[PDB]
């Protein structure tokens, strides 16, 4: 079941790995974020081993692979978020239920942007006491998306005569997405922490 | 994985199945709603079998007996709900985010006794006076009270806050609710349609 690049974390559930510069693992995140954002510079990049939220998660993606029958669920997506967060996200992933409210509301779920420079505002990776700012990678199932609006506390029908068969998420923009709502549990796998400073 | 005591589904992933009154199955989930609703009209019960809910219950429940070092993490609870809710739920469970009072935390609310789903609050009549209510799979695992404004159960300890309680209670020595606040920690197994 557990991904066989993972280091062995032998009988333990949850692991950070700390990535090595010149790895093509850690050069290709560095590249999806410095395309955006190369005003800013890198810390470190931390693979997040959580064998739970795998599990939940690789079970919602053949699920929505079944569903769906086309195989383009999957986009890799920035969440900024403040240091305080870190350790629950880590542990338990995203929860729409402590999401705070966008400046454009798509629906009460939890964001992802396309741009780290967008994830990279000090109103989503709130800068900690010593200048250190947070933006995890994120696998998430955003599936067959529509135009999201501020009232959703779910995705809506795709049918309006068939109310319980949903769009997978929701997006600013379907010609051009920039962020991606979900609304469910385990639609969204932390894979890597970014720590960066001005 | 799916439950031995399903019927096939011939390659479909979604059944509301109606039980044959007087079998073996159907008694069972009869006496337990009867042991406190004696007075109520049983109209018919319905195994909901979803193959995408059970499976990601099922993960959750392997989970929490790891996690927990035990498998006494399962309880058998009801839920009343209105008519325009039963679709919704039927395919894809219990949503906190849907949400009466929710003074032991904002997650889903589940009853020991069927008396208290019962009430026309929860189980709110439709038309024709059919109320409706769920017997359900409910991960409770270990539990604490509950207090207004809880988005997740407490820690057991704030020590380390990450390592959560599995669900709240209104009374950890007598619990008559239990809240949850995960999606695929409740799996609705049956649909009893009832009228006073
Ligand atoms: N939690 C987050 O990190 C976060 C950050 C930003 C975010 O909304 C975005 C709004 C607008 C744009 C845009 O106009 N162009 N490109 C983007 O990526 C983008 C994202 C959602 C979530
Ligand atoms: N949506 C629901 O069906 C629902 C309904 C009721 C509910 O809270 C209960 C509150 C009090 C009591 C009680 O005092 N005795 N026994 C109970 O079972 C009980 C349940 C939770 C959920």
């Amino acid at each position: 079941n557990l991904p066989e690049h993972w280091t062995d974390m032998n009988h333990q559930l949850f692991c950070m790995v700390q990535l090595e510069p010149g790895q093509s693992e850690y050069n290709t995140i560095k590249d999806k974020f410095t395309r955006t954002c190369s005003s800013y510079a890198i810390e470190k990049i931390e693979r997040i081993q959580n064998a739970f939220l795998w599990q939940s998660y690789q079970v919602k993606k053949r699920q929505m692979d079944i569903k769906n029958d086309h195989k383009n669920n999957e986009r890799l997506l920035f969440h900024g978020t403040d240091a305080d967060s870190v350790p629950y996200v880590n542990q338990h992933g995203f929860n729409r239920s402590c999401a705070g409210k966008n400046a454009v509301s798509y629906g009460k779920g939890t964001y992802f942007a396309v741009d780290a420079s967008y994830s990279a505002k000090d109103t989503y990776s709130k800068p900690d006491s010593n200048g250190r700012k947070h933006m995890y990678v994120v696998r998430v199932l955003t599936g067959v998306f529509t135009k999201g609006r501020a009232g959703l506390v779910t995705p809506p029908p795709k049918n309006p005569h068939n109310p319980t068969d949903l769009f997978d998420s929701v997006t600013n923009n379907t010609r051009s997405p920039k962020l991606f709502v979900v609304f469910f549990d385990n639609q969204a796998y932390p894979e890597y922490l970014i720590t960066f400073t001005a």
